């Protein structure tokens, strides 16, 4: 076996692990100097209890002689499939167009393998990295960043007579923690009909929106169903550890440039590679989608980003995002410290671990993420340090 | 976007789909001509007790606020991990050399993708019919069928100077039942080394081996770290409905032609493709594993096989298979039934639905597939209706 030359073109680095062996380094070298860490993260977050109960219920009858399977399929249990239909997406989606899938990971993962190699993708810029990732180990002919800048309100930059194939776009994004408003995501559609181009949606901070205007899944804008994929997922932080859960939408309208429908595709695709999500966590996602308007752990997060945000401004830091992501786009203004600066800067003058927005790409220049995934404890004494 | 052209090569069928509607169109038409369907199946088994329990109190563990993740690895529960290394492949394979997964029909995809396009790929004839189409999904150049029959102990055959990149093998068989000794085994990694071939070695029936003599993973076999893979998982029907999980041994000796290890790439690859398998399903993973050696299921359908056997040779059937796996490859002598008229020959003289060899190649040719995955009414009554 030769070794694979897609994958030749790795590094990777990886931003966040050598982002954490450097936060433990600090620590070993600084015993007294207390960091919070608001690089990543916050698990320890348990699994919602009522989530628990209807997996543990799906457990004991399956453990039961009927029984009864319930191979799916395939594409999903019925009852989450229509769920998501109804609850989650409004109505604005069909259950036949759903596919339950294990988690967004994974998903984009067969998506970008079902599209094939040697397709140029557009991503945004700053960059979730997972992308860049999974876009060079599918093969991808070239990724092209696309410059998303508070100047512009972070409408990416599409680049002048440039031939795009799959456009990725993050919203509510990682890292700038804004949202692409109805009006953007109109002209992104209006674009990639125009250009030929497919929309790869991922919606997986969807529930992180807190104004009911702006639109939570792509589906709500005129003709994103010519040109748009959407894929899914429950946030573990907000109650779903242990649930191996996703899904992709497939608009029945959506065809190739021969005129082939994509679902017809993707349900080939899927049941030769694919053996389907537990029924359990299926069942547990039905009970989640219920108590998806309630949780708490939404408000307490909220409260988290607000937090942070008066304290970041009133020391004359400049703030983006964080109303409908757990992320904070921050921009000193300035005492001009330099991107190789930014981490160690934070780190030794407020004793806080943040991912400098340059490791997500070119445009995260100057800027830094702040996660608002963390105990209150944390949060709070990272207001301290910054009200000094 | 233009259509994958790596799509247009499928039509796969489907074989058993297929046949099924044609049992439901039999069972239409002949009310009162009861049909023992043996061309597949035994599903409604439930969810072995203390495995559902364990499950249980993983789900239990994660809603109680420590908690914890757990992200795994990504390659896996070390609990997990260490219980395969020592009891699943009695010392033969290291912990380290285990990756987790959510099942063996995603780790051949997943394998396959990994090892890229273009590649000529070797299949037993008959073949598992999943194999096929996986790998032309993946880009292979050309794929070769082995032919493997009675007269040769079921060897494959290879082909004089004909270039093979990679060596699927399925061993228990599906369809022909059989395994693959020690010596022959020996014999297919001896080929391997000396025409640069990787071997995937899948064992995912290697629970239904019934004597402790046979090889239980390649890993047994002299030289097979230098060019083997195995794939493996829980048989559901032995009571693990409801059980995502799946694993794959890449040895730390395995190296690509220019030296480089695996097993490196293959960590890169998982952890940028995969988030892995679900922490219950792994907890139940352990406790499976402590019930493996007890298992009345197995017992239960070796019952079923040997039932089976008896009755076909006292009707002068020729039968091989159903010692060590749940499939019998069952040869008439002769009334010289064509390939075509098989299944509606069994169905018309017997009552019963199996799956004509032919469906699985070439070398499938006057074979039928008895399944021994039922309940013990259904055997006894198919036992009767051959007896006449």
């Amino acid at each position: 076996m030769k070794r694979n030359p897609h994958f030749v073109s790795l590094t990777k680095n990886y931003l966040f692990a050598d982002l954490q062996k450097r936060v433990a380094q600090f620590r070993l070298e600084n015993p007294q100097h207390t960091v919070i860490n608001l690089s990543i993260g916050d698990t320890t977050q348990p699994l919602n209890a009522s989530v628990a109960e209807a997996f543990a219920s799906s457990i004991a009858r399956l453990s039961s002689p009927t029984t009864c399977r319930g191979y799916g399929p395939d594409f999903g249990l019925p009852a989450l499939r229509q769920k998501l239909s109804e609850d989650f997406y409004r109505g604005f989606v069909d259950a036949k167009e759903i596919f339950i899938s294990d988690g967004a990971k994974v998903d984009l993962f067969r998506l970008l393998s079902f599209f094939g190699p040697n397709q140029t993708v557009a991503i945004q810029d700053p960059s979730y990295p997972a992308y860049l990732d999974i876009a060079r180990l599918t093969g991808a002919k070239e990724i092209i960043a696309l410059p998303c800048l508070q100047e512009n309100a972070f409408f990416p930059e599409f680049p002048e007579d440039t031939h795009i194939d799959i456009l990725c776009l993050c919203s509510p994004n990682n890292p700038t923690g804004t949202v692409l408003n109805k009006d953007q995501l109109r002209a992104i559609v209006h674009y990639a009909i125009e250009h030929e181009i497919l929309i790869l949606f991922d919606a997986a901070y969807s529930t992180f929106i807190s104004d009911p205007s702006l639109p939570k899944s792509i589906f709500e804008i005129p003709d994103a169903r010519f040109c748009a994929i959407e894929i899914n997922s429950f946030s573990k932080p907000l109650g779903f550890a242990g649930i191996r859960l996703g899904w992709t939408v497939i608009p029945q309208e959506l065809t190739y440039a021969d005129g082939h429908f994509v679902i017809q595709d993707w349900e080939r695709f899927l049941s030769t590679t694919f053996n389907g999500a537990s029924i359990p966590a299926q069942e547990a996602g039905v009970a989640g989608l219920s108590i998806l308007p309630q949780l708490e752990a939404i408000h307490y997060y909220r409260e988290n980003s607000d937090l942070l945000r008066k304290a970041l401004l009133a020391t004359g830091f400049e703030v983006f995002g964080g109303e409908h992501a757990p992320y904070l786009w921050v921009k000193p203004t300035q005492a001009n410290i330099s991107d190789r600066d930014l981490f160690d800067f934070f780190l030794r003058e407020y004793h806080i671990a943040i991912t400098p927005g340059i490791g997500f790409g070119r445009s995260g220049s100057g800027f830094v993420r702040f996660s608002s995934l963390g105990k209150r404890e944390d949060i709070l004494a990272a207001c301290e340090r910054l009200q000094m």
